């Protein structure tokens, strides 16, 4: 033979044996995907199939914003990672009593970033985003900034909102109480009738209180929002709201509207990594290779069994590992890198037809 | 569904990964379960005999006195640890020109207890007890404390003997010379007549000397007992006795009656672990699956294929370490936690019905 | 049973935990045998075909000093390591336009000794001897001294030659640039007519320059040798040659002859491991269960799927590290510890019969 079939210091040979060396436990992990995790963004989606029908654009703006609280509200006592979704995982969950069907593929490991698309039972919104947990470790806490717009786009009304997760934070995690918080500074905007909608996640610095408002396009105060994250929002007069001024409730303000309150969590929550109801139902047979369900390390946790998920991880993890080298010589099969038509950010728009049970080449991932 | 079909700090996720953190080599270790180094209390059955056949109690103590120390006799240059019994472990013996048949199931592996049982094939005794080995580490040595009680019940006299084995220690462990010592004070009791033998194993400080004396319910030295537990037993005039007074022989009193002498140990002795010719039977298929002869451990170690062996402990170690964690959600097959009935001390009573061939739902230790 | 089927401190116990730790990355490693990296000596057979068909001593002696340049001169940018043969591991190759076939054997790995024996297609000459590699950490580099006679038996004119590659070095190593230096001294010595050609391998203490002469029985220099082993030798007049007088070419001194050259690397070298186009032809079905093309570790790796190698030479030298256990209750095949016949060191005799396919009890390396 002419040549071959295959082409090809200490200290340069050392920088590839740490750089090699990643792992993962399997006990701060709890029985989710980081895709079921974000499909809690849709227990509340009767505020959004409450905003479609509402005439008024600053009643439909206190139902969305009403809806991005909710959405981050099941993080309570909930100090359980999720499953790093492996590169190419999908899920999908179609609620029918709740009236929408949602579709999230991992489209990238590096960084972990999570791409999800959901539309309504009855053609009355379209809610999609990505969303990239961006983990800093800092004195004795640990926060994570959750990168990526989040687009919500109501149907009948042509018009859509835009608006960003505040940063979640897990307090006292070297020898403390793990006690979760979020914090930070969300702004909604109808892209339509200009209206913002401001929300203050304060910080512990009161604990989970989160206070804003809603303005218009001539920048004047219509509502004021108040409330906690782990509790309720309410919506009162600006004019009378100014006028009132692990660490352990709201004080109503004469003349308020309740816009939305957290559901109780189901009696197995305490035994039970703090679930809710809605987070229960994450986990027939014509589901795909890549869901998520399918997932033998997700799987495994979650009929007890903890050794048989633990070794399971490492196997998945190690074959991402070694699949990922053997492609240096990726397909996102539901999403392509697409600027966000709403404010220009380079999202991952839903390129369509996974509805079609007619599919083939998904990737092995387990 | 409604929930779920399972239920549920770094510093106090590190306790646990700690206290996870046991193994065990096999290189130290010897071709022999603990419940088989225990078997060798047996060796010397023939002084039972000898006991239950004479008419006067103080030659039956004599005879007791001296099988008492034939059963610690034969740890004499075996600095080799038996296999650690798995959790439902079982052995069984029966030597037909000896004369007993003898049942020991692992009843316990925290702490690591052994209970054995035994009874003559004649009808004349019955031999019983429990051992826990507690292991202290101190200086250049390590001691080993035998915790539980001795029974020998002499059944054609009506009467029953108890006393408690000395202390085991392995001097120079470190970087030295291995040579095994055992001293401590032994106590045995005849219930029936309140005769009371007092030995004392004394230390290196003479090195295996073991002196005492027989006397009655009105404490009166009837015998004196000297010689050492590696070579022989005496029994003297107490008032000649009175009238004299790896390191490295015994004097004749005038008057002295030999009552137990060592047996040679077999040629092939000092190159095989310093077996005796009675422990070298010790490891043919109507035997139960918990007998520790079909555990490979032990069995795959005795063909000679040593890694063969170190890989089967991990292997069932790890299965005894898997087996317990799935019942926090054990069953003694041959012994129960009842009290000794002549001294009182929570003993393991020999059940019954063992030399029934029908028997089920054993555990699958291998 | 009488006896047993099988026979038998801290700090003792760990220098036995330390002696059996010892294992090996597959990196610095190249998708070649050790037996495959000598065999390159044939790359030049030519030259030991034009020196067998000179009449002239002293001719034949250039051609002989310049093949033994030659056989080195590969050397050059292949700081890859080859895999270490396991013990009884071998290597054959038949050149049909060359003019040669080889037979190397692993016939010692402790020290890594490795045997071979080549002989011309047309009965021409006879090439054999053993190669042992010292390996000398040393300041920022690593040596690498080929211990051993090389025997070169012209057949036609009933003589024989002899010599000692030189050391080989490699700069560099910890943190640096990886760069081959092959320095020390060549003495080859004409048994038949008494000629020595002295070979002078300079170190960088100038480069990789080669300078020596050849003289008769009467110490008379009778030709001056210069030139680089990398690039080509020259052999010169030695009266005019006295009258001239990563690091990073040769001095054509009046009236030189260009005994030989550098072949020209193929364009797939730089990046295939800096092969040679003789090399690459190193690794149809009637060879032996033990030649290394057969071997699985070297093979995995030639396919591209590196973390599948890697593992089998895990697997290898396990299997070596304990089928060599098991054999202190080896069978040299095709070699045998003899004399060097023209020098007396203790040489590889090469035993016979390996060129007839009538072989049984070859052992099961892989
Ligand atoms: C302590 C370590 C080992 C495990 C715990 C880390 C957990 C608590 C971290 C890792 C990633 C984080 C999540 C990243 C993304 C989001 C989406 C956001 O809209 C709500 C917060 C939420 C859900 C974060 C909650 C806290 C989180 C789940
Ligand atoms: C050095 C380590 C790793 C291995 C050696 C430990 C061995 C020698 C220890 C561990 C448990 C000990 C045994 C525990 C129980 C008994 C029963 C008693 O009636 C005689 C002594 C004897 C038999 C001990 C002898 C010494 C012993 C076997
Ligand atoms: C850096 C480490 C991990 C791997 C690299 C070590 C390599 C370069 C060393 C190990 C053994 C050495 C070889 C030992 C034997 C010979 C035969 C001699 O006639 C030419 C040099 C040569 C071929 C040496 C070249 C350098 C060498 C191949």
């Amino acid at each position: 033979r002419t040549s071959l079939p295959s082409p090809m210091s200490i200290l340069r040979k050392c920088i590839g044996m740490e750089l090699s060396k990643i792992t993962m436990p399997v006990i701060f992990n709890e029985p989710l995907s980081f895709l079921q995790r974000l499909t809690e963004y849709m227990e509340h989606t009767y505020l959004i199939h409450k905003a479609s029908s509402l005439s008024d654009p600053v009643e439909r703006m206190q139902c969305v914003a009403a809806f991005a609280v909710s959405a981050v509200a099941s993080q309570w006592e909930r100090t359980g990672k999720p499953f790093n979704p492996l590169l190419g995982e999908t899920y999908e969950l179609v609620r029918d009593d709740l009236g929408f069907r949602l579709i999230s593929e991992q489209v990238s490991h590096h960084p972990p970033i999570s791409a999800f698309h959901a539309e309504g039972l009855n053609n009355d919104f379209i809610f999609h985003g990505s969303i990239y947990p961006k983990l800093k470790f800092w004195g004795k806490s640990v926060e994570a900034e959750p990168k990526g717009t989040i687009t919500l786009e109501l149907l009948e009304h042509n018009e859509a909102y835009t608006w960003t997760n505040p940063t979640c934070c897990v307090h006292n995690i070297i020898v403390g109480k793990l006690w979760i918080e979020q914090y930070g500074n969300v702004e909604i905007i109808n892209h339509k009738t200009g209206d913002k909608c401001v929300l203050n996640f304060k910080p512990c610095g009161e604990l989970h209180k989160v206070e804003g408002y809603i303005q218009d396009k001539s920048k004047k105060k219509l509502c004021a929002l108040y409330g906690k994250w782990t509790e309720c929002l309410y919506s009162v007069d600006p004019a009378t709201f100014d006028a009132y001024k692990v660490p352990d409730s709201v004080f109503i303000i004469p003349g308020s509207v309740l816009l939305w309150r957290i559901a109780p969590r189901p009696p197995n929550s305490a035994q039970m990594y703090n679930f809710t109801s809605f987070a229960m139902v994450l986990n027939e047979s014509v589901i795909p290779k890549t869901d998520c369900r399918l997932r033998p390390d997700i799987r495994a946790m979650e009929n007890g069994e903890i050794d048989q998920a633990s070794e399971e991880k490492k196997r998945l993890e190690e074959k991402q590992r070694a699949a990922r080298k053997n492609r240096s010589k990726w397909k996102t099969r539901w999403f392509h890198q697409g600027p966000n038509p709403y404010n220009g950010a380079q999202d991952w728009i839903y390129s369509g037809s996974y509805w079609d049970r007619n599919y083939f080449n998904l990737p092995d991932i387990y």
